[PDB]
Protein backbone atom coordinates (compact mmCIF):
# COMPACT_ATOMS: atom_id res chain seq x y z
CA UNK A 1 0.00 0.00 0.00
CA UNK A 2 2.95 2.34 0.58
CA UNK A 3 3.77 4.88 -2.09
CA UNK A 4 7.44 4.43 -2.89
CA UNK A 5 8.09 8.08 -3.69
CA UNK A 6 5.75 9.96 -1.29
CA UNK A 7 6.53 10.58 2.40
CA UNK A 8 5.09 12.51 5.31
CA UNK A 9 6.98 14.28 8.09
CA UNK A 10 5.31 15.01 11.41
CA UNK A 11 6.76 17.70 13.67
CA UNK A 12 5.32 16.45 16.96
CA UNK A 13 4.76 18.87 19.80
CA UNK A 14 2.96 19.25 23.11
CA UNK A 15 1.12 22.35 24.26
CA UNK A 16 1.99 23.30 27.85
CA UNK A 17 -0.12 24.95 30.53
CA UNK A 18 1.42 28.39 29.98
CA UNK A 19 0.99 28.27 26.22
CA UNK A 20 4.55 27.26 25.52
CA UNK A 21 5.34 24.33 23.24
CA UNK A 22 7.80 21.45 23.42
CA UNK A 23 8.87 19.57 20.28
CA UNK A 24 9.58 15.83 20.05
CA UNK A 25 12.81 14.59 18.47
CA UNK A 26 13.67 10.95 17.83
CA UNK A 27 16.89 9.14 16.99
CA UNK A 28 17.28 5.51 15.98
CA UNK A 29 20.86 12.38 13.87
CA UNK A 30 17.74 13.75 15.47
CA UNK A 31 14.61 13.48 13.34
CA UNK A 32 10.91 14.18 13.34
CA UNK A 33 8.37 11.44 12.69
CA UNK A 34 8.69 9.99 9.20
CA UNK A 35 6.85 7.36 7.20
CA UNK A 36 5.63 6.42 3.77
CA UNK A 37 2.32 7.76 2.52
CA UNK A 38 -0.11 5.03 1.55
CA UNK A 39 -2.18 4.83 -1.62
CA UNK A 40 -5.46 5.45 0.24
CA UNK A 41 -3.68 8.34 1.98
CA UNK A 42 -2.33 10.29 -0.97
CA UNK A 43 -5.14 12.90 -1.08
CA UNK A 44 -4.45 14.09 2.48
CA UNK A 45 -1.04 12.94 3.77
CA UNK A 46 -1.88 14.26 7.24
CA UNK A 47 -3.62 10.92 7.74
CA UNK A 48 -0.20 9.30 7.27
CA UNK A 49 1.37 11.89 9.61
CA UNK A 50 -0.97 10.92 12.47
CA UNK A 51 -0.74 7.17 11.92
CA UNK A 52 3.05 7.27 11.86
CA UNK A 53 3.04 9.46 15.01
CA UNK A 54 1.04 6.75 16.79
CA UNK A 55 3.27 3.92 15.59
CA UNK A 56 6.50 5.58 16.66
CA UNK A 57 5.51 7.44 19.85
CA UNK A 58 2.45 5.82 21.38
CA UNK A 59 0.74 9.22 21.32
CA UNK A 60 -2.19 10.03 19.15
CA UNK A 61 -2.75 13.53 17.90
CA UNK A 62 -4.11 16.01 15.38
CA UNK A 63 -2.53 17.78 12.41
CA UNK A 64 -2.24 21.45 13.27
CA UNK A 65 -0.64 22.68 10.01
CA UNK A 66 -0.06 21.08 6.60
CA UNK A 67 2.91 22.53 4.69
CA UNK A 68 3.71 22.80 0.98
CA UNK A 69 5.19 19.55 -0.40
CA UNK A 70 8.83 19.53 -1.39
CA UNK A 71 11.14 17.34 -3.44
CA UNK A 72 14.27 15.46 -2.28
CA UNK A 73 16.52 12.88 -3.98
CA UNK A 74 16.28 9.16 -3.37
CA UNK A 75 14.49 8.62 -7.77
CA UNK A 76 12.67 11.77 -6.58
CA UNK A 77 10.65 11.83 -3.35
CA UNK A 78 7.78 14.20 -2.55
CA UNK A 79 7.67 15.06 1.15
CA UNK A 80 4.58 16.37 2.89
CA UNK A 81 5.55 18.23 6.10
CA UNK A 82 3.08 18.61 8.95
CA UNK A 83 2.90 19.85 12.50
CA UNK A 84 1.09 17.35 14.72
CA UNK A 85 -0.03 18.10 18.25
CA UNK A 86 -0.27 15.03 20.46
CA UNK A 87 -3.07 14.79 22.97
CA UNK A 88 -3.78 11.30 24.28
CA UNK A 89 -2.13 7.93 24.72
CA UNK A 90 -2.80 5.81 21.64
CA UNK A 91 -5.05 2.76 22.00
CA UNK A 92 -4.20 1.46 18.50
CA UNK A 93 -2.98 -2.10 18.73
CA UNK A 94 -0.08 -1.36 16.35
CA UNK A 95 1.58 0.38 19.33
CA UNK A 96 1.75 -2.73 21.56
CA UNK A 97 5.39 -3.08 20.42
CA UNK A 98 7.32 -0.02 19.28
CA UNK A 99 10.68 0.29 17.58
CA UNK A 100 13.52 1.15 19.96
CA UNK A 101 14.30 4.87 19.66
CA UNK A 102 15.86 7.63 21.71
CA UNK A 103 13.44 10.47 22.40
CA UNK A 104 13.98 14.04 23.49
CA UNK A 105 11.55 16.89 24.21
CA UNK A 106 13.12 20.30 23.51
CA UNK A 107 12.14 23.93 23.44
CA UNK A 108 11.48 24.95 19.80
CA UNK A 109 14.59 27.18 19.80
CA UNK A 110 16.79 24.09 20.31
CA UNK A 111 15.30 21.97 17.54
CA UNK A 112 17.09 22.99 14.37
CA UNK A 113 20.65 22.67 15.70
CA UNK A 114 19.99 18.98 16.45
CA UNK A 115 18.79 18.12 12.92
CA UNK A 116 21.21 16.60 10.44
CA UNK A 117 19.13 15.54 7.42
CA UNK A 118 18.09 17.97 4.70
CA UNK A 119 14.46 16.85 4.60
CA UNK A 120 14.14 17.49 8.35
CA UNK A 121 15.83 20.90 8.03
CA UNK A 122 13.48 21.73 5.13
CA UNK A 123 10.32 20.69 6.96
CA UNK A 124 11.31 22.71 10.02
CA UNK A 125 12.20 25.87 8.09
CA UNK A 126 8.89 25.74 6.22
CA UNK A 127 6.82 25.42 9.40
CA UNK A 128 8.63 26.66 12.55
CA UNK A 129 6.88 30.06 12.40
CA UNK A 130 3.97 28.24 14.05
CA UNK A 131 5.88 28.11 17.35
Amino acid sequence: NDLKNVKAIAIVYRELSDGSQTVLLAKMGWMFVRGHVREDEEADPGVAAIRETQEETGFTGMVKKSGAPFTQPGRVITIHPHIVQVQEASKSKDTEDTVKRQFLWVHPSEVRSKLQRAEMIQAWDQLHSFF
